[PDB]
């Protein structure tokens, strides 16, 4: 009946001191995946070796002691490419909720049970293998979540330990594609995003608000700006409609409690409580889940705009804390997933698949032949040359690929560009070539005198990256011998449109910018 | 062909005049297609012989009936339609290792795909063609290794799936997949990379290590390094994807050609671009070819008849208003006479006329007059400063066959 | 079908350079089983943790290449107590091969199946855990056991891998007891040794002799003498009878060739082949296995006597090899199990189990007091203080316990002494006392006058080492307190006599001396 026994599902640790005066987004440590998994023992670093590439569905585990006096709460992110803290220089919040992240709360019933359990796969779309890669490194970032913790006695030390199930070898790298071109919602779309701390202090505050219905385009958090999975997926429409599932959790230390409602809204405070009380609410008395439908003047709510229609929180019971206690009742909101409705909303732009990439003017021709010549790669990316003046464009396409980590699929470059001159003075010669290693025989090309259009169908590199193509195996670079006389030539000299013939997208992420 | 190798006549290769030709062989000697077996040494270590041995070969047929046909199954079709297993077969130069510290062995696999220079001369064949259409591959090789080596020289290496710059530690070769030889064996192992998969025409992106375990035992008498032979076999490909050269659509640029010498008086140039695929060249105009997957397939490659669209482009020089000419596109048969099928153009400067690969199907000089195709291209206008890069020529494979599976040493 | 495969089994590793003028003795490297088996790898690291106490069935591979014109043979040797260099300094032979040792010839059909299996276990009989105690520790030595090699062109690289079969967790530290006191023989008895190369040159060379029949007591082997388990074991009677069960192995390169016949004989030189042929033979022509029976002048053979029987092995068809070949021919013989006959042969000194252990004389009693004080321990072993003239005894007790790792049991430490003066001048008194802790309170005793002669039930040690018993958990001690003037009084104070009641024994092992 030996209790104390070996544990051979432990995979690495990690231990870090959170301070009794943490404050906020404080960067309480990070967790290198890979380098614990291998610093650690041998047993799942050498199956990590020998099976090569597997799916390991992660289970982190933070071990800290259930206190509920300490009004704490320490949130995991986890990053696999697109997060750095020198800009955000520290701490961290609501632009790093735009990724994956479980908050912990303390008080909330666990001394250990501050675990979350992943599948590195279902997040990151591609699997994971012993050697070491650039284009992804699973590391993970744990912060501070909370605002009105009380200041500990000492500095307490943390301890996460982590738990794998490696699971067979996989035979692909990338595996099933978190996305295809057409985005097409199901019954059930997981808008996965946490809500920063929410608060109510006995001193009158009133309608807290989680505008929601803007979950559409990219958003601005103070620090940085955002486009997530998320954001991206539920971009393409003008409006949405359905309804939502989420939860609250209480982070305040037990000396303080409060009491909510929550009630669709739409403008400035529902002055009466009978207004509250006569249409749908729920009041809360702390924790809890809620799935509540989306309402406006005219049903739907907006994507990209805010300002149609929104979740409100209106404070019921008064925070009641003794008065040795400090600081504001405290509850993180946390959106799950919602329920699409059934009436129609229009697209973007049009129904077809057609998007600006950019548009490049000023062309800088070389002072001799007067001829430019530009390289478009075969990664989407933020287009930028500088023998040229490139104006980048923004829709859905250019969302979802910044917000996903690999993309890989054939679209067709639709380029069009006008000359200056008189219609009798015009003169000169574009050529078009897909090419594949730099400046060699390599290829397939056209020439064009007054053709001042083209399409031509080319596909992004090597598996599908989308940046620096990995390799040299970085195919589709389509010069653009401008063979005119560029300069007081090209008005505005190609326009790019990508047409998504049927792309791929792998790994949920974001982008802060 | 290895000596010590379980052998006094067994030094024998048994293959299909067919199989590797794809075209039967007749009495009458033809002159597009030559049967000539070249013997060589392989080995480099050896041991001087007593005397210059006396060596003889005998060979054997099995006739088989009458062929009706001249050209047997096409040994492939235009879009390249990998199986289940690709016979990338050949063999690497013989690899040595002798005792005095020789650290990794590699056979730079995962690079099979484009064209390779040795030395001498550079290299395309038909393996290299047929596996040069996407960027880079996944899967299990299967081969084998053969000492070369005299009894009096005996080792023993590992085979391990490596990347980078020496696995140092024979804990890292244990840790991971490997196979200890002891000298002959069959080896079928996994490509193994930081992204899983391995390039095709670019280099050190994957590759097969040879760490030498157990060094070269042989009596001081003994002279020379322990060598071996690795064959490359078969593989099967994986099941992960991998793009295409430059899109999907199969289109690929022949040759472009600037600087047309058009006749001092006419002021016409005139190109007949043939039947046959091949490396176009003329004299009164600078060809400047490109390399694509189907140039390699058809210079590795022994026959190729089908149909193509030679996707013509020409542009002119001068502003819109001076520009002046006519170029005119004829789908020709014998020697400038009537035969043919033709069109005119002003400033229409593009075309696209089906057109297709000679009687049989050759390579080059496409055996008889019976060599169709030739389009001429009387660039009417004055071509002379005209014609900035006119005609550009975009051969779009409707579906061509192959037979005989060979390279072109360059 | 990919062979291409990773070794779970692999263990740990080591390599050594063999030098291409590698002489006999030269000791190629050593391999420490703990320090490798977890320098290596968390598989069987972490295993070895977790499980605490295992018995491992280890299977070590030495890879080295079968070259058939190299007329080496390498040797491996199992020490898991008993084995220093330093004295035997570098090499090392016959001395080796008193412990365990299987020899590994070249040309002998293998460029890998060098390997040996044993288990942990039933060779040390006390199982193994990770905790490194300091009563054993399992190191192997590799060494050339060789003679006529070729000079090879280079100093050749060799490398040694380890697996293990780690098996289920066991719950005692010693196992069952490789042997019990009264030496109770089977139906066959395991004398597993090798016989140092014999050789034979074109050149006139007769009668090899393994002189058999000599198995019984400690041999000289020029750098050391040598008590090994077998020997132990066979060194309780005066003589054996029965037949051996052994195999050659020729060393020697294919370039030289001989035959020889392998036949009973006693005296010098049986010098016709017709009395070889006449009487029982096995004409070998190199490798094979022979079981051959004992034979003399009254059937059976000596164990501690020499000169009372032995195995011949008359060269029969001269080295026939090039005469570019140098080098005799080469064969080491393995002496395996031996099946007993069934005539009677007498015990050593008479049946009882009693045997003198030491005898002290000459006791120097403190100035003042007078009084000397011995301690005998708990453990048996050489007995030896300098406050007396100790002489030692030997008899298969003494040898068991020193060709055996471990013994816990119980004896009667059988005490007799002697006074000196004419009967009426006598004077003094005698304490002997079971003792615990160092001088304390902790024990059992009594006191003798003219009484001169004690018998006290003791019992080896915590678990039972063999010196230095372990801690101070080391029970036994009996003081000495010859409160007589021990001085002119004591003529040959205590003997001491230990009469084994039932002891056990772990550990097949040697001592070299």
């Amino acid at each position: 009946a030996v209790t104390v026994v070996p544990d051979p599902t432990c995979c690495g640790t990690l231990s870090f001191k959170v301070p009794k005066d943490a404050k906020k987004g404080k960067h309480l440590g990070t967790f290198d995946i890979r380098q614990a998994i291998m610093d650690y023992g041998g047993l799942h670093s050498q199956e990590w070796c020998a099976k090569g590439i597997v799916n390991p569905t992660f289970t982190v585990r933070m071990h800290a002691p259930r206190n509920a006096f300490a009004g704490l709460s320490i949130a995991c992110t986890f990053d696999d490419y697109k997060r750095i803290d020198l800009p955000a220089l520290g701490n961290e919040c609501p632009p790093s909720e735009m990724f994956e992240l479980p908050t912990k709360v303390f008080m909330l019933k666990d001394a250990d049970v501050h675990e979350w359990q992943f599948n590195y796969g279902e997040l990151t779309g591609h699997g994971l293998c012993n050697w070491a890669n650039v284009a992804t490194q699973p590391t993970l970032y744990f912060f501070v979540a909370s605002t009105n913790q009380v200041t500990m006695a000492a500095d307490w030390q943390c301890i996460v330990t982590m738990h794998v199930d490696m699971g067979p070898v996989i035979d692909r790298f990338e595996l099933n594609p978190t996305m295809t071109w057409p985005i097409q919602l199901g019954d059930t779309f997981a808008i996965d995003r946490y809500y920063e701390a929410k608060e109510i202090k006995l001193d009158g505050s009133t309608s807290m608000l989680s505008i929601s219905y803007n979950f559409g385009g990219p958003v601005k958090h103070s620090k940085k700006h955002a486009i997530s999975y998320s954001r991206a997926v539920m971009s393409r429409n003008l409006g949405w409609s359905g309804t939502i599932s989420g939860s609250v959790k209480s982070v305040s230390s037990l000396f303080c409690t409060a009491s909510f409602v929550i009630f669709p809204w739409e403008c400035e405070a529902p002055p009466t409580l009978r207004q509250v009380l006569w249409g749908p609410h729920q009041i809360m008395h702390g924790d809890g889940q809620f799935e509540i439908a989306i309402k406006t003047r005219l049903h739907s709510a907006a994507t990209t705009e805010e300002g149609f229609g929104r979740l409100g929180i209106l404070p019921l019971s008064g925070p009641i804390a003794p008065d040795a206690h400090v600081g504001s009742y405290e509850f993180i909101v946390h959106i799950n997933t919602w329920r699409p409705d059934s009436q129609v909303h229009p697209p973007m732009f049009s129904s077809s698949e057609l998007y600006n990439w950019f548009t490049l003017t000023n062309l800088k021709p070389d002072a001799n032949t007067g001829v430019v010549n530009f390289d478009i790669p075969g990664y989407i990316h933020d287009f930028a040359s500088k023998d040229a003046t490139v104006t980048l464009a923004s829709n859905p396409l250019s969302w979802l690929v910044a917000a996903t980590g690999w993309h890989y699929g054939e679209v067709d470059l639709c380029i069009s560009w006008s000359r200056s001159k008189q219609a009798q003075a015009q003169e000169g010669s574009v050529s078009i070539t897909t090419n594949y290693r730099d400046w060699g025989a390599y290829w397939q090309g056209q020439a064009r005198i007054y053709d001042l259009r083209r399409t031509e169908a080319e596909i992004p590199i090597f598996l599908g990256s989308y940046a620096g193509a990995t390799p040299s195996g970085a195919l589709g670079k389509q010069n653009y011998v401008r063979i005119s006389i560029v300069n007081a030539k090209d008005i505005v000299a190609l326009r790019v449109c990508l047409r998504p013939k049927s792309i791929k997208f792998w790994g949920r992420s974001a982008t802060l910018f």
